[PDB]
């Protein structure tokens, strides 16, 4: 049908809320998941009012057919939402409650410089038709804002959801004043992964750096060359949950370090032997004993460096 | 349509009740299952009421678009439940028997504390809003609950399928809501466990102790680095298909164990050998005679502690 | 667009049939497959007996439409199927003809007590739901019951497919019931699995048998680990086909004690060390002997005994 | 809205025609390829005719709905067609231009016995629904069959793409019936293997081969015994992109054949050693002089042998 | 519901534009990009121009059916388009505005000769059919060719969005189509490759260099061997990703490069043991004195060779 009369000079205000019932599946390569809520949305028309006299109910319901419903759409979703309307009550006063139960497909983007340790934040932005006649803005009720208590995320626990009145959309067309954004603050549990990756990796560092305790070249060799098969091997459980990123990061970071340290393990033990062999024992022995100390020192100031230059 | 009318002295109650024709497809990861079951209704019309008389035998079987169906939802799904309309029937007295057929996928959250030997309860639950004239509450029908002796699970065994008969009643949204709860309690089949992961794992451990009844360094290293690499192997066939978790799990608690003991038992043999190496071969000899025992009694004693903790 | 009227009580029979087109994607780890074919129906409605005296000529064809059709259902299906009609026509005494295509993605369980060579039968079930005001059964006409020569499953040989004449009745939801049952039998084609599986096991366990020829604990040392990795490997490979069962099958205890099989050969050659070191070289070659005979032959009986025990 | 009368003396010939726009996706596991293509038909009908006066200057004509289409099916479709009319339009004397443009998956057969120099055929089937009043056979058009120069699948090479009349002797329709056969015949670059999976594996085979032209036990067991495992590593790779094929293969007999050979390799090694220790040191340096010429010779002519088995 | 009538002969034309807003989820191996854009169109028909002055209106819209709309495809997709009309405005003097909402996947090939340096560019096309004698053709509007400052690929830097004026002109099945062309170019980000890929590499041939500083047999070949282990599962790890190509890449050509540089150094090791044996030290030091300068510069040599080819 038609919109409310523009008869009153005020511009016309929906306000809006969306209240969360679940989030699932939230895939880290394609940066995009599934969400599953209430929409609730709310005007004034004074066009179609009512008066107490009718009944003392004081409650009129409607058809979706039958009054007009201002068009509200999601700027970044695959598809369109599925709309299941459930409920219009339309007050004496002319004020209507409109109910909708949607699920729909988000994109948003995903920041992996901090891994293990890092917080994300998820947007969905509402957008609405401009009517020939009237204006329309947006708002947002606190009250009709909020998430159930059964919403999991496997892995993630989710810490808040807001909404501001954000009405700075990019210029398309006669849009720059009708956006709004929602705002959903995670964080990733951290605990498993200090078991489960890290203190493997550095127990196998600490045993391929006891080949500075034995002047013996075959099993220097072997100890050293193995542990790097065994760190090579490690990289696969390590790449088998954290996603295809093409940009740098603190694991990777991490793990380019170990190989080079492996590296410069190799070259020492190829010098020591080889100083040996020239019936130089004196200096091979006092290069063992010097590295015995410096390895660990250095490897600790770097993990230090990187922390320091990766959160802070 | 609308409505039944509001006798102004009772709620009106609808009868519920789920048949299970089969389950499948319990995803582990994303902690979902499939489903796929009958749903029968019951509530009183106090119109729609015909006498036997006048050719009444024959009981009325009238068709959607033409009375009033509830709206119900389940609350935990990924999308609404893909459903046909199986029959309906209005009985003389005044009462409609209604019956339908659905497929749906469940959200549900798992508990894998003691993954191996772990029991997990599954719910589905079902709501209905208070329409603006009435209020609706929920209700159980004990004799239309259960499952057919087909219903098969692969990887577990069913044990029960009941509801609870008490509706948790609350006000959403401005509006009142009555929600049941439906349990399918489960038990994981945990044979084909042992001989395929548990066993082997012992295998490489006492294989990789054998170290201690030999002298050679070179055999030693070799020994137990490349027993390192096989457990590392295995714990990727292991950690394949089991879901990072914020707590302390039992495999994980057991890897973790048996990573530490590859690194003492590392350190072991460098200490023998560099104390051979020292002109020192008594000390080194009862250094290792004394860990021949002290390691498998240790294994055993933490091995019953975890047991103990865990399971207690 | 009613059910036909009953005579005085009898009730009525629908003759139904199933020619398969092609089978594809059968999943062993799902316990899945999927399959399109033609539905034939055929049933009794005297309420439209044409004459072809005097009312026309020809005898008639209808629409899916505006006709009575009974609701035929399968019982073992992840959802319902897709089916296009093809033709419906009337005979002039009263009984007609339907046909149409579907298709579908069905279940049921599999066994795998000898999965290199095992047969395996699959079930699809119909069923049709009496209605208040007429009973309705099914009944088999084994003249549309068959299969195309051109109906191929990658990795099977199709043996047969034929129906059950006689139905199951039962009563369920307060109503009777009618079910048919449909059996295709199947056998693996097990020839890929000799030279890709099983010698390629023969030649590393003999690979690792060839050193009790040694004196070396080096060599030995180093043949018998490095045989184990590449069997644990392998295992690797292999196990990711077969899904985990409640009961025993036959790889997993052939795997099983190939595993025992190193354990002990690692065991004897520790020994024989131990005791070569202590100068007592006779009870090493006493023993090295004796082993270098009693491996194979208990190899092969235990491979006989196992094969005895699963295929007897 | 009718079928054409019988009037002219031979059956109604429909003229058909396939265009292909793009092919993608062409899955091994399943044998499957989806595909995009227009579907062209002409059909004579004097029924209807716009003689070139009275405003006749309209040669063509639009009919929608108010004109007989013949249904046209595919055979073997996982599911109906995609299909969306394009053009109608009807000459002057009567004959009749339809088309359309449709996207669908079809099933058929794939052959991997030469799989790294293969070629195969792709079919699509097509029937027409017979007519009482007129019968309706199919018929190619030259003129209407093609594809574009911008059809590309990845790692294959379009040879051509014809069409071929084919009686249908399936189905077991009562009726008559007719068929129709497109073929699709391509061929696979092989280019791309010979650097990637071949040389690589005769390397390695030749790195194994080393261990004839020296008398040191220790350094022979470590080269062949790890080229063993490499070899396992590398079949682990090439595992990535064949297909889980259940019949015997070109590429599976080449692998096997390298597994005897390590086999053999190993029992000559033993064989050297066991005569070396033995104090028989000239039939040791014999049986190893005669190694290095039979091993190559051997390999070369077994793998003629098996490209005239195969291949012919 | 009907096409404009032409005045005398002059064809209808249409003006078009698309504003990206999201790319996403681009497959290398299946070569395809999923996108959702604004479509917009324009043209002229003068049937239905207006009086401003009687009717008291400026702009006139109208339901998004009951109107003609020209039918625009796009031809490289996989299916069509999943449309959503946003709105239709018509100008006084017949010319009607027009909007759209789609979302699709595209079909285009790539080129990876340069595969880690490497830029691709991307095709979307736009054709019509010309219904009636009124002959459609199309035209872009530059005011509406753009792209969202929001437009995000992971890993892809994206330089440009533009369209060809000048459509292309063609007699398909014996009528006329216009085809317009919608280009895409992006360039691969780098960075994360160097220390991913080309430095691990570097430092394990180097770890096998180091073998020509010693003289012991058994410390060379287990460094060799062990470090062409790692070498192959780096491959895999390479293998991952890169498509199968017709042609020969930068990789694919570096890695075969390494190969071979493997089977040098393991024949280099060989023939010095050799030499060694017979008693010929001092021409077993001199052909070991050469390698050392010899493999580097050799290596770097084929390098720049190999940079000159693919680049110049
Ligand atoms: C489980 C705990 C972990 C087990 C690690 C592997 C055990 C290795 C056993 C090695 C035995 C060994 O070296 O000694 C052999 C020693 C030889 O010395 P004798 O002259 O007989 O007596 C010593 C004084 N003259 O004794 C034997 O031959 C006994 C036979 C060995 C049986 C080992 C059984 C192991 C069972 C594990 C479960
Ligand atoms: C497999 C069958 C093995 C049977 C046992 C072979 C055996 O005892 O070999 C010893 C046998 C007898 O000579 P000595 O006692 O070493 O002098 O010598 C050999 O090894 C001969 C070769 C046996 C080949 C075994 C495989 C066939
Ligand atoms: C099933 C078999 C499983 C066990 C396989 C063990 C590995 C094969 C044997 C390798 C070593 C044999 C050996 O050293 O024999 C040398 C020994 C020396 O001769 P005498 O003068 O008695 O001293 O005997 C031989 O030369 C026999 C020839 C052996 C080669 C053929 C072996 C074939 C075995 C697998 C079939
Ligand atoms: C099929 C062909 C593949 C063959 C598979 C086995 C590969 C073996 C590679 C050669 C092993 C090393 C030979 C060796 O040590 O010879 C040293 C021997 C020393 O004796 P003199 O004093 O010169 O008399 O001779 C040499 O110095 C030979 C120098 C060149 C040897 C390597 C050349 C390349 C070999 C073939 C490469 C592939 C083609």
């Amino acid at each position: 049908v038609s919109p409310p009369p523009p008869i009153a000079d005020e511009p016309l205000t929906v306000n809006t809320g969306i209240y969360l019932i679940e989030c699932y599946s939230l895939d880290d390569k394609a940066e995009t998941f599934k969400v599953n809520a209430f929409l609730s949305l709310s005007w004034k028309d004074r066009r179609l009012a009512f008066d107490p006299v009718r009944s003392g109910v004081r409650v009129k319901t409607y058809e979706p057919e039958a009054i007009w419903i201002p068009e509200i759409r999601f700027v970044n979703v695959e598809n369109a939402r599925d709309a299941d309307v459930v409920d219009i009550s339309v007050s004496p006063d002319g004020t209507v409650q409109y109910l909708e139960r949607f699920s729909a497909r988000v994109l948003s983007p995903l920041d992996f410089r901090r891994y293990p340790f890092d917080s994300q934040t998820l947007h969905i932005y509402l957008i609405v038709r401009s009517v020939d006649t009237r204006n329309i803005v947006l708002a947002v009720d606190l009250e009709k804002v909020g998430k159930n208590d059964d919403v999991f995320l496997t892995g993630w626990d989710i810490e808040s959801f807001t909404a501001v009145v954000k009405p700075a959309n990019f210029a398309l067309e006669d849009r720059l004043e009708s956006k709004l954004d929602y705002q959903l603050r995670i964080s990733r549990q951290y605990f498993s992964y200090i078991p489960n990756i890290i203190l493997p990796m550095l127990f196998i560092l600490f045993i391929s750096w006891t080949a500075f305790w034995s002047t013996s070249y075959e099993a220097n060799v072997t100890l050293v060359v193995s542990t790097l098969i065994a760190h090579i091997a490690f990289n696969i459980l390590v790449e088998t949950n954290l996603p295809k990123t093409p940009y740098m990061t603190y694991t990777g970071a991490i793990i380019f370090m170990i190989y080079l340290f492996y590296f410069v393990a190799v070259i020492e033990v190829t010098v020591q032997h080889y100083l040996k062999v020239e019936s130089q024992p004196a200096r091979a022995a006092s290069i063992t004993r010097a590295s015995r100390i410096a390895f660990p020192v250095v490897f600790l100031l770097a993990n230090i460096i990187l922390a320091f230059l990766f959160f802070g």
